[PDB]
């Protein structure tokens, strides 16, 4: 339903939310009834707003960049690179003060012109290794 | 330039290579000059054939399933689940005899009607955890 240019605009807002640590960008790309796949995350867009706030506090010099975008029908696939310096706990890893850079791929479902749900993979093994949690 | 149904057919061959432990299926979906992103892997399709042979010998009941497929132009995105029981060395982990089931997402580049390159992420952390290595 969304044209490709429109999906590109959604992605610009998604990236800006993280890079600027400004959750308001999410209002322009995420569904208010967003369904995070982790049930520990709050239902709706508040769950993703909480993620923005967490990253803003635990990562310095955060950078999220778009390596590739693939769009078909109600699906958008974003391959991205996520980097920064760890200054707070990240996914069970105590604050190391170290740089990291890892890849991820998110697949978004589009509903009502917004991302409503995702499935993802991130190089968490690489993240653990870079942040000194694993040899 | 591949019709979408044609990409689905490529994926059926890709899945069958793993599920049947038969590298010949790769001849019907991978470019002979395949470019694996890992420089440690042999150049061309033999790098991927080697992967089939390895997984087929180290995993019992190997199952590779296609959970979602997104196709646009010369790109095919396959979200998959990789399951089985470890019966040989996997990534330096000695044979544990344990079950595993982990997700991956592969993005394939299509050249000359075949997959010629990929970018991917796979839940290797989860695989290590499930096999008792971490």
């Amino acid at each position: 339903e969304l044209d490709r240019a429109s999906v590109q605009q959604l992605m610009e807002h998604f990236l800006a939310a993280y890079n600027e640590g400004d959750p308001r960008h999410l209002d322009h790309c995420l569904h208010p009834e967003y369904r995070h796949p982790n049930p520990a995350v709050e239902r709706g867009i508040e769950g993703m707003r909480a993620a923005i706030r967490r990253w803003a506090s635990t990562v310095e010099d955060l950078s999220l960049t778009l390596d590739d975008l693939v769009v078909e029908g109600d699906k958008a696939v974003a391959r991205m690179t996520f980097s920064g310096r760890q200054v707070g706990p990240i996914l069970g890893i105590p604050a190391s003060g170290r740089r990291f850079s890892v890849g991820l791929i998110d697949i978004f479902l589009i509903e009502d012109g917004l991302f409503a749900q995702h499935w993802d993979e991130m190089d968490l093994l690489g993240l653990h290794r870079q942040l000194g949690a694993l040899p």
